């Protein structure tokens, strides 16, 4: 006899959406640092990378980001391996220095390229700590959706590591073709994209 | 030269904690239904099971839950297999009928036991839909922390499925010893806990 009405069981997303936007605004007001920042620190969380230099493909950023760090070229997260399943949802006291280490690592990948200068990059980051560490993937995904950062949405590959012995069959990523060279990328020998079409995709990113 | 201060990068968890508690209060006010509810429905989300009968181990619930459905015996979540990694963070349009199906399934596991009557069980559930589906694991974990439901924290096993061919080496779960019998549990033939010590753990649950 009891009446069933699905909509009476549906959680309304409005406050959660307001909270995510507040988290983005908190993110935006945090200190911009050099890439990598001047000190190591503990914590997991979310980071953005900004470009303000004049490498020709990217030199529009020197205008977009002339007056404020507005537009990231890249957004990522760093969490301890304990929160990635193998197998668990979240297992341990505290999670060490993933964010700092992941940022420093981007800094060395960039220092390895010839056509990019580390001095043209800055970074913002937010540490999410206890229960708030549940927000990390949501804030990373909201920034990617708001900003559509070039190295997340158009030119893939920046965040990848060595593929793993005998999986050097696939091609190198669009990021490695226009930014040689990490040693490991020289190995791929699939047919990678052509610089030209990567460049046309970049130019497209910037006209809309 | 630029000053580094970690605490300037730390997200404050207070609003997020308020939001989780609001989500729990929303959960608590939703309609209580029979187990399983009178209709199937679409959605992923979070559910709780309540007991109000007189099976002797559990008959304290008939008092705790005499006037209101206050204390769950079990809390779980149901999400599509697409959000569990294999491999992706979240991949597809909408996620079908995991919650309804997971609840119905608990209902049949219970109907298979001799000493439990389906008529002494009720359930509440909340569907989290688009961006709110990010809250599912957080709300499930908050309910487990607030209520410490017996079949989550003391008597393990209710939510398990058949182990998988030649992994019938481990013992049956505490739930299967005091609630025979799902066919598959008869197979384990490790040394399972003794009913007595399970019962003493239950009795302990209820004196504190």
């Amino acid at each position: 006899n009891k009446k069933f009405d699905r909509s009476e069981h549906v959680y309304r997303n409005d406050s959660f959406l307001e909270l995510i936007k507040d988290a983005v605004r908190f993110f935006s007001g945090t200190p911009v640092h050099s890439l990598p920042p001047p000190e190591r620190f503990q914590g997991a969380g979310v980071y953005a990378l900004y470009y303000t230099g004049h490498y020709s493909l990217y030199d529009e950023y020197s205008r977009i980001n002339r007056l404020a760090y507005n537009l990231p070229i890249y957004v990522g997260k760093a969490v301890p391996a304990g929160w990635r399943q193998s197998r668990i949802s979240d297992h341990e006291t505290r999670a060490g220095s993933e964010l700092s280490n992941r940022i420093r690592e981007h800094g060395r990948n960039i220092a390895k390229t010839s056509n990019l200068d580390l001095c043209d990059f800055s970074c913002r980051f937010v540490i999410f700590e206890a229960t708030g560490s549940d927000m990390i993937s949501t804030v990373q995904a909201a920034l990617i959706k708001i900003y559509k950062p070039l190295w997340n949405t158009v030119v893939d590959g920046f965040g990848n590591h060595t593929p793993g012995a005998g999986r050097f069959a696939q091609a190198k990523s669009d990021w490695d073709v226009i930014h040689p060279g990490r040693e490991w990328a020289e190995k791929c020998t699939g047919v990678h994209s052509e610089p030209y079409f990567i460049e046309e995709r970049i130019k497209q990113y910037f006209s809309k």
